[PDB]
């Protein structure tokens, strides 16, 4: 009844789930597209054909085919991000948490997972929607989308592997929410999309893309923006990588069509085993198959779109963590370790800036180096480690987001900026890594509310503050509830943002302005010039 | 007879001068070269021909022909640097202060004035040698040399205007000291050369130049070094400037000989009037006629000599003042004034940067701007004013000196480095200007020892220890008296890079003087400008 919902493509049977000494409705693994399998691998998604009988939506779906991180087997900090379900190319499903009793026509929030466009699943423990749905009385959807080659292999000109299909999967799940969320007590005219890292880049891509604009009301971007240097490639670079993928797998390369058909015969894991090989450099925070600037999903370059105001004009709320870079150093840079303080020698710092800014010539490397080195104390391994962490975080996440926020604000209808800098109580990773990539997510999804998870009282209270900011923003375009201490609008002139931690709200201005002028104005001009 | 000296070119009669209620001997205006006048303008100097009779050396000589600053008429802060004598091309003279009674074979110090190679005089109040010679028992000499076109017009290939003749004037006075100072009870094997700004750059050029090396024992450089961006030009640029000078005066330019002949027939003032017109750019801290890298006085590039250790190996003492740039902003950059706190707008900061680094491409200007701008507070008038001051000082004096001292220390026999950061209590310049270019000189020359000049007792104590450092260094190669219980000025070393503050407070040792900004100026900027 409450659990039996007739949607436009057929009937779905949800399940009653327990949540914090209460209950709500969960509809898990709802198909939004035809399975993109067989001759459909690499192609645009097709809408899910209607089924008869009742779809069993009591259970999480398969995760998409992806690289699986095995660097630290057994370790919760890496393993929480890996698939917790069987992987299958048949993976285009969404999940819904509905407050019980069913609300009339409430704010909808649609979560878009990150994972670098090469991994991610809607079914991770940290994305369990039941807490945010219950606490904030919203309808929470998590979508999925193809990642890696399967989602982003790009041979522009071909209708067979056009590129961007993972982005179209997201848009098709959005369309499905627009067409069906009213059946779950959701208001399709009050949809917020939100996601982290690649999911945040994704959110900003749908703001930019004219085909996505009318499928949501408002947006939240966490530690990601569309212009991130790792978040897109040119059609020529996507093409090179796709030919190199085929080269790796002994494919016929005489034609797009021959390459594409060879690659469709390959077992999924065969694609995944060689995925990292197509990258043009030794690097970190670079992923193989990502969105392409194709002239279709994105009519023109992201920069020209941002400058002309060719994008959705609405309210956005976005921000970054203190130490975005540290996870990536740990994986790919010399001298770093999970099990030590990771004091970085000068030799390893040099080799790290090269890996961090793989597109830089020698002059740009020197420029980066000079900008983050304290020459009164250059053999300090602690300042060398933190310096590298800041390079990776500033270059890849913070400064692109600041460029996006400054460009967006000129045209949009209200910007709210945050700086997430809370030090964990349950320290999973070592201290040197600080406020890690993805850590704010636990707070957004209300995991600190679960007593069995052993967060502190101050963390429960912060999670509740964050959920309420997020949901209130989703409802109104403003994270603040009229009447009382206010998170102020980010404005072009004043550039105010807030810290998000367990202390009373403090307001600052010009987040990392000094390093971000280096990354957004001077380096690009140096690289354009030399 | 103490006052009557027979030198190698003739007799000299000096004068008993009073000093701090004692007396010493002064020999003022001794000629060391033929008057470089007439057909000798621009030529290498020639040794002074022996004269008959007794040379009256009781009064200061003429000052060399030079641009005279009159931005601030009647103002002692600018006017103290202008010629206080009649100007003449007949100007190659030296001055000597000798303790009374005459010492046997004592330490010699020889002062080389600054003034950007376009100005300066041995006769200024602030260079009065009597305080230092008396107090430290040293034989103190001040030399002179031709400045501006007269000293530095450079037409490489001609032996009529070869360039660097002002440096050869200095060499010749050094040679004269070498040959004659024994007659004044000086030891010619213990000569320290010292000078400020262009004077300091000159000292460094003598260190480098094979033809000067054997003419002094060791060297002090104040706020200047040979590698300063303003202190030299290429043969090509010297030539361009000499020809631009001709063009300004409607000279015949068809050949060097015609150009030089034309320029020799002009009155000195005609050259001076257009002197500033030959500079390639609108600029700050740039001077028209300066030493040229010729392949003679300088066998190869300053940088290649410094790297190979092709230069005099000895002891050096050197340093800088806290605000080297301020004087130069006052004169040429927009929004500066001596009668206001000179809060600088963003727009005038951008203009100042361009004037300060006139050789820079757009990208280079951007790097300078970025390196010196607080983007949390980019409209701060005070931070923009100080930023500009730091740029001008870091680029023109501090970072070149630091590059020099690092390069020198690899091969030399002892380096002592100072940072002078005392602002004098009786300064007539506004506070914003801080510790100005040239203002350590009066301490070096012991002016705070005169009660009527109204310095503090702390300023007197400071001047006494500066003079004692300088002279003790001149005597021994080490500013410290061994066995003394005093705070010790440590050697500057490649590894530790130590220096001292010189001020009215107890001594503090620091390390890596302005290392952050000087890596930018000495490594990153040139690499960037050299890029295309
Ligand atoms: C096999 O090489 C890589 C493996 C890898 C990553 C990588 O992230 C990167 O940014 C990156 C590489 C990575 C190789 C080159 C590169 O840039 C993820 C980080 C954490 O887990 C993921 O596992
Ligand atoms: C006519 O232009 C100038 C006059 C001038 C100076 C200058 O110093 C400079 O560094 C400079 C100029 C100067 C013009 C261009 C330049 O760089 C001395 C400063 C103070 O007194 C001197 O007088
Ligand atoms: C849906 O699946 C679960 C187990 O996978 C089962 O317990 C539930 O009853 C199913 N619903 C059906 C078969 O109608
Ligand atoms: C949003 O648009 C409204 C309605 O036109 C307008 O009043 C206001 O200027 C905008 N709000 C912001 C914060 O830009
Ligand atoms: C959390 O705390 C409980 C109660 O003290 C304890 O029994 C348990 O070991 C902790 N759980 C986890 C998953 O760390
Ligand atoms: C030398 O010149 C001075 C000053 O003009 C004069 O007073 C003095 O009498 C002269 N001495 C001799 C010996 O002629
Ligand atoms: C200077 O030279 C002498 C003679 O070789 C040597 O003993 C001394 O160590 C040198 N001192 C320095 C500080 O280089
Ligand atoms: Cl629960
Ligand atoms: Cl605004
Ligand atoms: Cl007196
Ligand atoms: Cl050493
Ligand atoms: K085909």
């Amino acid at each position: 009844s409450e659990l039996l919902v007739n949607t436009k493509s057929g009937k779905v049977m949800g399940t009653r789930v327990p949540v914090l000494s209460s209950h709500i409705s969960a509809f898990l693994g709802i198909p939004f597209a035809e399975p993109p399998v067989g001759n459909m691998r690499f192609r645009r998604p097709e809408p899910k054909k209607p089924w008869s009988g009742v779809w069993n939506a009591s259970t999480y779906p398969n995760n998409c085919q992806q690289y699986v991180d095995e660097q630290f087997p057994g370790f919760s900090g890496s393993e929480m991000w890996n698939p917790n379900r069987e992987m299958s190319e048949d993976c285009l499903y969404l999940n819904i948490w509905v407050p019980s009793p069913r609300p009339k026509s409430t704010t909808v929030m649609v979560w878009i997972y990150g994972g670098g466009f090469y991994s991610g699943s809607s079914t991770l423990d940290v994305y369990n929607g039941k807490y945010l749905a219950y606490t904030e009385e919203v309808v929470l959807v998590s979508l999925s989308y193809r990642v890696g080659a399967f989602g982003f292999l790009a041979l522009h000109g071909s209708q067979e592997a056009p590129g961007n299909v993972g982005l179209l999967d997201q848009r098709m799940a959005l369309q499905w929410v627009h067409d069906n969320i009213q059946f779950f007590g959701g208001d399709p005219k009050t949809v917020t999309i939100f996601g982290e890292s690649a999911g945040g880049a994704s959110v900003g891509m749908h703001i930019l893309s004219p085909g996505s604009r009318d499928l949501f009301r408002r947006a939240i971007l966490q530690s990601g923006s569309p212009n991130c240097p790792w978040a897109s490639v040119s059609v020529a670079e996507g093409r090179r990588r796709a030919v190199e993928l085929g080269r790796n797998l002994n494919c016929n390369l005489n034609s797009d069509e021959e390459l594409i058909h060879c690659l469709r015969e390959k077992k999924p894991q065969e694609l995944i085993d060689v995925e990292w090989n197509v990258l043009p450099f030794d690097s970190i925070f670079r992923f193989s198959f990502v969105p392409v600037i194709d002239g279709e999903f994105f009519p023109t370059s992201l920069e020209s779109m941002l400058n002309s105001g060719n994008f959705k004009k609405t309210q956005i709320l976005l921000g970054v963590n203190k130490d975005e870079g540290s996870f990536f150093l740990l994986y790919g840079a010399p001298g770093f370790s999970k099990d030590s303080e990771s004091k970085i020698s000068r030799e390893d710092f040099m080799s790290g800036v090269k890996l961090s800014v793989p597109h830089a010539n020698d002059l740009g490397l020197d420029a980066v180096t000079l900008q983050y080195t304290d020459w009164m104390d250059d053999n300090n391994g602690i300042k060398n480690r933190d310096g590298l962490d800041d390079i990776v975080g500033d270059h890849n996440v913070i400064c692109p987001l600041m460029h996006f926020v400054n460009k967006y604000t000129k045209f949009g209808n209200g910007t709210y900026l945050y700086f997430f800098n809370h030090r964990a109580s349950n320290l999973v990773w070592p201290e040197w890594m600080g406020v890690i990539h993805g850590y704010e997510i636990e707070f957004v999804f209300g995991l600190p509310l679960v007593k069995e998870l052993n967060y502190t009282a101050e963390e429960e209270a912060l999670s509740r503050r964050i959920m309420h900011y997020w949901a209130t923003f989703a409802k109104t375009g403003n994270p603040n509830e009229p009447h009382s201490s206010k998170w102020p609008l980010f404005t072009t002139k004043e550039q105010k943002f807030i810290d998000l931690n367990t202390e009373p709200m403090k307001v600052h201005q010009r987040l990392r302005v000094q390093m971000c002028v280096f990354w957004n104005q001077f380096l690009p001009k140096l690289l354009n010039a030399t």
